[PDB]
């Protein structure tokens, strides 16, 4: 009866992800790859800017390869639990994933390890 | 040595979003979304989620709103043009550290139509403390 929106494809792996913010936290640069395991991986540089707290700001849309990427941060669970969610959409495939990283994971500017993978969903555009 | 890549998909039944609809007021300054969240492990939770704006509440980000065990936010994107507008919810169960992102096109929900069949989504782990 229900319709699963999960696509029958390999999980997309977000590779070598890191966040580096400048001294004033007015710019944060996220760098990562998107490896679908079905095509050449795409390297992404994704810059978010704000007058203050760029680490908390919503970003995009940015186009990287076949992907349209946005992001948003949530402090809904308090500051120890802040986390950023990306929306990574391949319009041509009508597929989307939402990689979500806590501030704890990224705050030192070190690469997140292990790389994390996510099951894409169909977006019936 | 390098740890193997890690799937964030939890080994749980997909959460089904039931009877989803959106009703907006005449001026589109407030939209009320109603739906259930059925995890298949407990009675489904009936939710009411209101998004307000000075204009275009159907395009506005909303939340956080608490509905039972869930914390819900939403955002809208017209990145692909207005015919392809779509809303994405973030539905988190903090206690379980699980999150899903149901996403509905503007076509699906226009005029208060109920989305059918009900759509299900695989939750991801969110490594909160």
């Amino acid at each position: 009866a229900d319709k699963s929106m999960m696509a029958a494809v390999p999980e997309w792996t977000i590779t070598n992800l890191k966040r580096v913010c400048n001294a004033g936290n007015t710019s944060c640069t996220w760098t990562f790859g998107v490896d679908t395991h079905l095509a050449t991986a795409t390297s992404c540089t994704y810059v978010v800017k704000a007058n203050a707290n760029a680490s908390q700001a919503s970003g995009g849309p940015v186009t990287c390869g076949p992907y349209t990427i946005t992001s948003s941060w949530s402090g809904q669970f308090g500051p120890n639990n802040g986390f950023t969610t990306f929306a990574v959409t391949d319009f041509s495939k009508k597929l989307i994933v939402w990689p979500a990283y806590t501030d704890v994971q990224v705050q030192a500017g070190k690469v997140v390890s292990p790389n994390q993978s996510y099951a894409p969903a169909n977006l019936p555009l």
